[PDB]
């Protein structure tokens, strides 16, 4: 009866545990993992950066007002020059530390010629605040732009249905574009999920075994305007060939469905995934038409996009059965 | 007669409706459309933001310098100092808000070391500075970098031709580059666009049916240097197979022609259009050389890149005829 | 006798005139020519760009001067606020323009809360400012990561051979990589080119043909690191067939070499090419190893590359002799 | 006995040397190896360059602070005003450059509108400054985003084993995925690595040959989310074929595997690399399994993903003898 490798939206029904080195290996690849997380995280993550670097300075540029003498002379006069002006104490330590590093320099506390040790520290703080920038826009710049996203303006029906096309039994699903934009170099591919014993004895978990959508002759290759109807043919090759409608109430597995393509603005791969439990494939039945033409152009009515019809004149045997009766019938 | 579901600039002639969901999957993709809007409306929407948080901080100050009573003693004295120096009323408060935010920090308006809230508030403004250039950043880079626009630097004949080559009939149409930079990993698709009736009564609005452009032998990659002839050699598995040059200007149907292949400088997939409409197929036709050799490089004469010439050599009957009546002379 | 197509480096040897719609097909695919200019060309224009705007805002704001009255009062007193203290002309105008678009803000030349227009120059400057930023960055980002410079780092044979190998006669060339970073998904593609006419008498000023390296079974597809060595079998369906040593010295036509993969670092498609004129393929030659083994690993000696070594035991006829003439033999 | 071309890590054991041009050629590709040298190496270089034009400019403007006698009257006064005010010497000429490249402004030292030499140079090193910071940024984003990282969230059976499944002897290696995020287009290669001597008596000192997958019927493409096994089915067409379980313990060879695919969030290709010697293939085992069904979801133990066990029903000799036998007993 159960369960689902798959769900509906895409997302998998898996997780890993005893991973051993999961930690060392994070942290090699660490910069994927960083854009991932929730915004949230990655921007406190970020102030929490500038933070620290604003901290560390305004304790050495304290630091150096203190020893100096500075905190009791902050403005100096005649026979004294400070190191930096108006620092009289710690938050005017770490002002001063954040007005430097983020270039605001409103320019009340302000360094002088006198301490190389201080402009030093400066340079460096400048030089250091580039750098956390340049990573805050990478990563927000990358995050934003993540290619999976599209994932969700692609669709699926929400079954998929068994019946002839053109003298041929046909497993079908339909996908749609919900954007006006395009699905560059789609193409699809299924699987047939289901755990089996080799004639040896072995037992898979799960295999995989592919469905063929036409890859041989470069069919699996879509143009993705109005919604496709994605054909199976169940043949001798095919995984599903002895299977009849009475074996849909009654196997367990899982058909899973994948579209591959290209964001057309950022050129960049998406992956849309969905899937069929046998208990989810009608058989004798045929989608609804959303496509119509009104004239100058054509129109896509969407809420009929997982409307299904019966086709009574379907035949309930499986390929395999239906195969074989021809040549009795052609043999006799 | 009509109509056309592929234009001949490429542009796709189809509109979604009923689509339900539209509203909720769009926030999640959010970023794609963002992309795709005229600059004018991505830029005003990015003023829009900063303008917006510019006035949010203007009133935190505002609010803070009215309660601590700075803005009746902007400039404070020997007993009093003020949160944020030189704010007296609204238009101060903004000006400093603007001024910290930008980091332009002309310095008449300026933090002390009075209120952690002002300098917490300043903290905050500027964390947040960051995050929306960052983003303006992100959004320019992407929309100013798309490949869709190389599309317009690429060409198709406005015309299709059917002719003889090698001993064959094919359906070919031209494509050109009009840049000197190339387009890497190029190849090209055709598919016949029209509705039919399966042999069990199904109505397929449009059918896309497969022009084989040599994909199988890998053929349907090009080199695109000079002007590429594109041929469909008309055969048993041609769906043109059974057309001949009265059925041209009789029968309704439309040719779609695509083009992939990546901006050479951002190595991002661009697909270019176009369609050849029944009545668009110049039957009989060759297209004229817009190559020839000047001693010591070649060049390319765009003006003969459309041109086509008769040959009145051309049958005029199908590939089907023309191969069956072959097996007439040659069965007798 | 001449002429090449394609140069050695890979430059390919062709104009494009008389192409009509250039200029506004340039304009929408403006972006692509901009990243492909010299750099000083780039950059000369950005800095044209940005003193554009620092003269133009420079001028409202010298305008908004002049009208208030501050050109004769730039530091106001007690009963007088100008506009933006301290702009006194023209060049006083300009700094503080640029002060305010760059976000230095030294504070000397600074706003007031008097004028509004000022005010909201200063907020429109601000937002034009970061916009220009922002081109400037993704032009440069785009321009410093063109993959395209990957191509100088892999390396074509100077000759190509051909000669037996495993009972077949093969037209071969090399490549190598001159960098430890990978090329990924990296595969080879190959074509004959010279002009042909037609059995129906079409003249065609330039044909590419395709040379199989094996793409029917994946073998095109190479793992590159040491330099490897390309295989064309001359078979019934190689356009070589036909031709023997004796053909090479006479015949002209050229043969062109293609190797596309990814750039390590940014995963973005280079094709690097080169060519082969049937005078500079040596018939019955071998390159020289360029690679051995020294004991826990390997070493390339990269001067062997381009060198090759006579086999004299090679055929001098055409694979199509060289076939016929196996099965007099084998026929007798 | 040795040695290894490519090590377990993925890491290729080889050295280029003689290469020539490699300093011409390494300049035009010069972007390529400045991200991959180590960060700080990155980091100082883009800190020396920052420092060398803060250097520069303030030479600059200490010479021109020099030579109008602003070293004698930093101030000015009613009748004298200073190119730039308060640059004292040497080092106040240096933090003046500083805060105008670095946009900071403190303005304690601020342009006059006196030199049109000084307010040029601030304008040109205005420009430079964006300059430098925009190619720290790309830089620093490019680096960051190295797809190459997720290559160590990818993993490989320590060992490869060779066993009976569905009739079949195969070689057999395993594939996992390490994050939870996907591998987008994925697929495998293979390659069986050995010098070898072609009957014409021609040396190759490696000779990489094909180890078929299933590219053919486009199952080298794979979904991964478990771990995959991957399967060489060991036939007629295997370079394989003719071994056998003694041959394994004698014969010095090497087996190279590959899985390229896409970063699920920023589309970029990585390949990741492992390698079996003759001696790390275990004939007569199999994989233990790492995914089991908890009711309601999968989980994957990785503890288990290098272990195998012994099938002693496993035929010791080669697929060609096994077949060849099997001829004898049906053939008698
Ligand atoms: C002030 C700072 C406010 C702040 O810290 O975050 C607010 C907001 C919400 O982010 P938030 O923390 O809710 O993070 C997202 C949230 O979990 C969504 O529900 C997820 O969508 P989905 O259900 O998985 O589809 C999304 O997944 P993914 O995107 O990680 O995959 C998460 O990133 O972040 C912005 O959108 C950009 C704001 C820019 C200003
Ligand atoms: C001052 C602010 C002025 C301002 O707000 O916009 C002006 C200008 C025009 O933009 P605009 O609003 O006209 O937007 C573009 C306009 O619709 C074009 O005609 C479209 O080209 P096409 O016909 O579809 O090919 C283009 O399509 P797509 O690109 O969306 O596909 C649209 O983006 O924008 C810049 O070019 C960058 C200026 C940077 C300064
Ligand atoms: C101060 C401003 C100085 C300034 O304006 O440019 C100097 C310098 C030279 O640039 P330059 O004008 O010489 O432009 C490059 C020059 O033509 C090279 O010879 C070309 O290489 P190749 O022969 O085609 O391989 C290259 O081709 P492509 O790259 O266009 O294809 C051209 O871009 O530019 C920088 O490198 C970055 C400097 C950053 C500071
Ligand atoms: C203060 C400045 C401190 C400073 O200069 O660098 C510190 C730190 C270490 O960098 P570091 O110099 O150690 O450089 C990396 C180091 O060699 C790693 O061990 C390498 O990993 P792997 O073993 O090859 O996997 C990595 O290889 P690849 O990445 O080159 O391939 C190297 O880049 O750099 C940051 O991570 C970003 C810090 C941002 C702040
Ligand atoms: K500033
Ligand atoms: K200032
Ligand atoms: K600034
Ligand atoms: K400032």
């Amino acid at each position: 009866c159960r369960n689902r490798f798959v769900k509906k939206n895409g997302q998998c029904n898996v997780e890993f545990t005893n991973m051993d080195d999961k930690p060392q290996r994070y942290i090699a690849d660490m910069f994927t993992t960083c854009v991932d997380i929730r915004w949230r995280y990655m921007l406190l993550l970020f102030s929490l950066a500038f933070l620290v670097s604003w901290l560390l300075f305004g304790l050495i540029f304290w630091l150096i007002a203190l020893i100096h003498g500075d905190l009791e002379n902050p403005g100096g006069d005649d026979t004294f020059k400070p190191c930096v002006l108006q620092v009289n104490g710690f938050v005017a330590a770490f002002l001063f530390s954040i007005e430097t590093q983020t270039t605001i320099g409103y320019g009340f506390r302000c360094v002088t010629e006198e301490c190389p040790l201080a402009v030093f520290m400066v340079v460096v703080q400048s030089i250091v605040g580039c750098i956390i920038d340049s990573f805050m826009i990478g990563a927000i710049m990358a995050k934003m732009a993540r290619p999976k996203k599209r994932a969700q303006t692609l669709l699926f029906s929400h079954n998929a249905v068994v019946a002839m096309r053109d003298g041929k039994l046909c497993l079908m699903w339909r996908v749609g574009n919900l954007r006006k934009s395009h699905i560059v170099e789609a193409h699809v591919r299924a699987q047939l999920i289901k755990p089996r014993i080799t004639e040896e004895g072995e037992y898979i978990p799960l295999d995989q075994i592919d469905i063929d959508v036409g890859f041989d002759k470069g069919l699996d290759r879509i143009f993705l305007v109005s919604p496709i109807t994605i054909l199976h043919e169940i043949n001798e090759d095919s995984p599903l060939f002895g299977i009849s409608r009475q074996d849909l109430e009654t196997d367990d597995f899982e058909i899973v469905v994948i579209l591959e393509g290209m964001v057309e603005a950022t050129a960049m791969t998406t992956q849309a995934r969905s899937s069929y439990l046998a208990s989810e494939i009608l058989w004798g039945h045929r989608f609804e038409p959303v496509l119509f033409e009104e004239k100058n152009q054509y129109k896509v009515d969407y809420s009929h996009f997982h409307k299904t019809y019966e086709v009574p004149s379907t035949p309930r045997c499986s390929a395999k059965d239906l195969v074989e009766n021809k040549f009795l019938l052609s043999n006799s």
